[PDB]
C-alpha cells in the first residue's frame, strides 16, 4: 500500500487542505470558466481557510461543460494536453475532457491502487473488456493495470465468443468489465458446456453502471470470483475515483487524497452530514488540465466512515437522478427492481423495464427470461413470476406486469446496459 | 521540427557496429531463453557464437508463421509471465491469429519507434493526433496511441468505425494528423463530402497510413483530395507492430526501416537465398532489442525490395507490392491487387474504392473488378462507359490480364473499417 492509504485522518485532512487551496487557485488563475464562476459567485480562492469552507464555492454542472465544448474547460495550453476523452452520451451530447501527461500518470496510479485494493497479486493477468476509445473506461483500466506491473490483455468490448476463448486460453486472473456485460460472458461460458466456477478468473472489477449487492453475490457464486465495485466519471477523471477493498466489500473507498467528496440535497444544494443519501459532488485536488470544482455528478449515494482504508467510502450508487422513474406516484430506481429480480433463482439476471400508459394510468412492464436450464420448468417459472410481482408490490409499492420472454429475448448489454425504455412521451 | 534522434543520421559504420552487438545479444537471448529457438538452432546445427559479423546472419534458420501457430498461446515467450506487460495478436487475415507479448522495455521501445515515425511524417509541437486505427488486441491502435503520446502530442483515441462521428470530431477538434488505414481514409473523405464540406479545407495536414498496401498513385489521390501530406507506416505484430518502418515526408520514397531495432533481409521466397539490395523478394526481419518475444529471421510474407538510405542513414523498403498471400495467378500470369489499383486510379470518373472477385468459368480464371462511379459522375453514363473500357484495356495491355469491369452503384462495395479485403476468391 501507499503510505497515504493508512495515514491518520489528521494527516489526510492536512493534505487535502493544501491540495484544495492549490486546486482552487489553479482553477481561478488558469481556467477562464472558473475565474468567471467564482467572481459571479463572489468568492476567491483565499476564502477557503478550512475544508468546511468549500461550501462557499459555486457548483459546476453538466451544462457548464456542454456550454464550453469542446475545449473551453481546459486550464493549460493545448500543447500540454496529452489526451482527450469524452463522457459516454448517456444523458445527452458527450462532454469532452483533457489530461496532461501528469494527469495520465495520476490516473494510472489511482487505477493501479484500485486494482491492488481488489486483491491483485504479482504475476496476475488482467483481461480488459471495458471499451477502448474516447470512453474513459478501457484506456483508464489499461493504463492502471499496466502501471500495477500486471500482464494486460487489452481486448475491449464485444466479440463475446472470442472473449470466452481467450479467457480459457490466456487464463486471466482479473477481469475489468461492466457487470451487465459480465453476465453475457458468463452465459457464453455456460452455453459451451463449461463450468464458469472453474474459470481462471479470481477477481472481477466491475463498474460503469449500477449493480446491487444481490448481483455481486450472484456473480461471485456463478463465476467463482471475488467481485468488487470500481467507480468513476469522465468529468472527474475516469474509472478509479473510488474502488472497493476486497477485504470488506462495503462500497467503493473514495480516493479522497485526489478527489474530495461531498453529499448535497439535490433540491437545495445544501451539504448533508455523512450517512445521509443525496447527490455526490467532487472537487479535484491534483488535476492540471481540467480542474473541476464542486461538480454535481447527478449520482445518488451516501458517505460512510473509512473501514479498510482511512479514506471514507461511498455506498454503492443507487442510480443517476436521471434513472429515477415515477410510476403511478411512486419513485423507483432500476436497482430496486434488480434487487427483487435477483432473489429469483429460476430467472436470469437480465431484465428490461418498459414504461407505458394505458389510458391515464402508468404501466410498468418488467421483461425477464428463464435460466436456460429452467425454461421448460413452467412450475418454477410461474412461482418466480408471482413471487417477483409480490416482492415489487410489497417492498417497492409498484404493480409490475412481469413478462417472461424466451431465452435470449432481451437485448444483451454491449457495455452500459439500458435498464429502462420509457415509451410514455 | 521535432528533433531527430542522433542515431537517425549517424554514420553507417556506427550503425553497423551497434547492429552487430545487438544481434549477438538477441541470438543469445533467443537461444538461451526461448525454448523454440533452442530447438530451432540445435536442429539447424548453429549456435549464437557462429555470428561473427552481420554477413553470418544468413547461416541461421528461418522462423515462419507456422512456428508461431504451433506455439499458441505463449510458447514463443522468452521471459517469465510476471515480466509480460502486454499481450497482442495478429489480425487473422490469413488464419488463426498469432499471439505476441512485450515486457515494459519492449512497450517503451515501441512507443519510441512510433514516435520516431510520427516525427518523420512532419509532426510539430502542439499537433493533435486523431487515431483511427483499431484499439484492442490488434497492434495498430494502441501502437499508434502510445507513440503519439510519447511524441508529446495531443492524442484523440477514437479507434475504428462510427464514420459520421469521426467526421464530426475532425470538424470539432480540428486535428492536425490522422493515423488510419488508407482504405478507411477513403470512407472518411466520402463522409466529409457527404456532410457538404470541402475535404481540402479540413484541419488535417498529415495522414499516416498503414496496415495494408497502397500505391504511390493512391497517395497522390488522397493528398489532392484531403489537402494533406500522406506517408506510409509499416509494421507487423510478430516483429512489434506499426513503427517497424515509416516514410520520411521530405522524400516520400518508401518506409525507412528502423534497422537499429529490426534488421531486414530480402530473400528469394522459393529458395530462401538472400538477394542483393535492390531486388524484389520476401522481407525477413530479426529483432535486435526485444525481450519477451525475440524473433530471428522471421519470413514476413510481405514482398518488397531494400533501397539505400536517403533522408536517414537507415535503408528503406519499397512500398509493399503485396503479401505472398495476395498474389493471384490468372491464366498463368502473376498479378497483385496493387497493380490493378494503379490502373484503376487513372480513371477520374471512377472512385478509388474497389474489390476483386475471382471465379472460374470452364478453363478460365475470371477476374471481376468491382468499381464505383464518383458521386459527381454517376449519372454520366458516357463517361462511365469510357472509363470501363479504358480500364479494361490498361489491365490487358500493361498487366496481361483480361478483366471484367463491373460498375456498381455508389456505396455498392462494402466499405473497409480497417484492412480492406481486396480479393474475394470464389474459385
Ligand atoms: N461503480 C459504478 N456504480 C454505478 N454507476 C457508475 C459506476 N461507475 C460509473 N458509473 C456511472 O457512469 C458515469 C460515468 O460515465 P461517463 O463519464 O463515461 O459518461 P455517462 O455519465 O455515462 O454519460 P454522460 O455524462 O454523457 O451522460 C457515472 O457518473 C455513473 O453514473
Ligand atoms: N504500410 C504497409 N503497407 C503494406 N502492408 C502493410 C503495411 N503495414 C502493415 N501491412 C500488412 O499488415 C501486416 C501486419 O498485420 P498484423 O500483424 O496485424 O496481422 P495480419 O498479417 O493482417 O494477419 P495474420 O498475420 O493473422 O494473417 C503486414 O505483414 C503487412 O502484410
Ligand atoms: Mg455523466
Ligand atoms: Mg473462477
Ligand atoms: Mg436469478
Ligand atoms: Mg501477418
Ligand atoms: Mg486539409
Ligand atoms: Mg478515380
Amino acid at each position: 500500500l501507499e503510505p497515504i492509504e493508512t495515514a491518520s485522518r489528521d494527516e489526510l485532512t492536512a493534505l487535502q487542505l493544501e491540495r484544495l487551496k492549490w486546486s482552487l487557485r489553479h482553477a481561478y488563475d488558469h481556467s477562464p470558466v472558473y475565474r468567471r464562476k467564482f467572481d459571479e459567485a463572489g468568492v476567491h480562492p483565499d476564502d477557503l481557510k478550512t475544508l468546511a469552507d468549500l461550501s462557499r464555492f459555486p457548483f459546476t454542472t453538466k451544462g457548464d461543460l456542454r456550454d464550453s465544448y469542446p475545449f473551453g474547460m481546459f486550464a493549460v495550453p493545448q500543447d500540454r494536453i496529452s489526451r482527450i476523452h469524452a463522457s459516454s452520451g448517456t444523458t445527452g451530447k458527450p462532454t469532452v475532457v483533457g489530461y496532461t501527461a501528469a494527469d495520465i500518470d495520476t490516473w494510472a496510479n489511482l487505477v493501479a491502487r484500485s486494482i491492488r485494493a481488489a486483491g491483485a497479486r504479482r504475476g496476475d493477468k488482467v483481461h480488459v473488456s471495458y471499451g477502448y476509445g474516447l470512453f474513459t473506461g478501457g484506456l483508464g483500466a489499461h493504463y492502471g493495470a499496466e502501471r500495477a506491473g500486471l500482464t494486460v490483455i487489452p481486448f475491449g468490448g464485444g466479440q463475446t465468443e472470442k472473449q470466452v476463448q481467450l479467457i480459457q486460453d490466456f487464463r486471466p486472473d482479473i477481469i475489468m468489465v461492466t457487470p451487465s456485460y459480465m453476465l453475457s460472458i458468463a452465459d457464453e461460458i455456460e452455453r459451451q458446456g463449461l463450468d464458469p466456477v472453474q474459470s481462471s478468473l479470481r477477481i472481477g472489477i466491475f463498474g460503469a453502471e449500477p449493480w446491487t449487492n444481490d448481483m455481486r453475490v450472484a456473480i461471485e457464486q456463478r463465476m467463482g470470483i471475488d467481485a468488487v465495485d470500481i467507480y468513476g466519471l469522465s468529468e472527474v477523471m475516469g474509472p478509479g475515483v473510488a474502488s472497493e477493498c476486497v477485504e470488506t466489500k462495503d462500497g467503493p473507498t473514495i480516493w479522497e487524497d485526489h478527489f474530495y467528496p461531498e453529499i448535497i440535497d439535490p433540491e437545495t444544494g445544501e451539504v448533508l452530514p455523512d450517512g445521509e443519501l443525496g447527490e455526490l459532488v467532487f472537487t479535484s485536488l491534483t488535476k492540471e488540465a481540467l480542474p473541476i470544482i464542486r461538480y454535481r455528478t447527478r449520482d445518488l449515494t451516501r458517505l460512510l466512515p473509512g473501514t479498510a482504508r482511512t479514506m471514507r467510502r461511498m455506498e454503492k450508487i443507487t442510480g443517476r437522478s436521471d434513472d429515477m422513474m415515477i410510476v403511478r406516484g411512486v419513485n423507483v430506481f432500476p436497482t430496486q427492481i434488480e434487487e427483487q429480480l435477483l432473489k429469483q433463482r429460476a430467472l436470469a439476471p437480465h431484465y428490461q423495464i418498459v414504461l407505458t400508459k394505458e389510458g391515464p394510468l402508468d404501466v410498468l412492464t418488467l421483461n425477464v427470461e428463464p435460466c436456460p436450464e429452467t425454461a421448460p420448468d413452467t412450475a418454477a417459472i410461474q412461482v418466480a413470476k408471482q413471487a417477483l410481482a409480490y416482492d415489487i408490490k410489497s417492498l417497492i409499492g409498484v404493480t409490475a406486469v412481469i413478462n417472461v420472454l424466451p431465452v435470449n429475448g432481451i437485448e444483451r448489454s454491449v457495455g452500459k446496459a439500458r435498464r429502462v425504455v420509457d415509451k410514455r412521451k
